């Protein structure tokens, strides 16, 4: 997989329908089953969204990327303690670099 891989970097990405990611790595993932993940926080003090490659098999942030088939990175919002907090996986070429807040579409 080809992922964005900015680690975390401050965003202005808020109240949009959807957001590009604005990192300018986008790398090979190193192992084949990797695939792409986006993770949007929203804390009083800043917004910060994080793109890496993640093995689908290994939880992150201690959740499992039930989505990871999916070829659109679709966020949904996970429970975390004081910041709003939203994640998604994709397995497309750069799908983390277009963040979707919305199943709508």
């Amino acid at each position: 997989a080809l992922c964005k891989f900015c680690d975390v970097r401050f965003s202005t990405c808020d109240n949009q329908k959807s957001c590009m990611s604005n990192c300018s790595i986008t790398s090979i993932c190193e192992k084949p089953q990797e695939v792409c993940v986006a993770v949007w926080r929203k804390n009083d003090e800043n917004i910060t969204l994080e793109t890496v490659c993640h093995d689908p098999k290994l939880p992150y942030h201690d959740f499992i990327l039930e989505d990871a088939a999916s070829p659109t990175c679709i966020m949904k919002e996970k429970k975390k303690p004081g910041e709003t907090f939203f994640m998604c996986s994709c397995s497309s070429d750069e799908c983390n670099d277009n963040i979707i807040f919305s199943e709508e579409y």
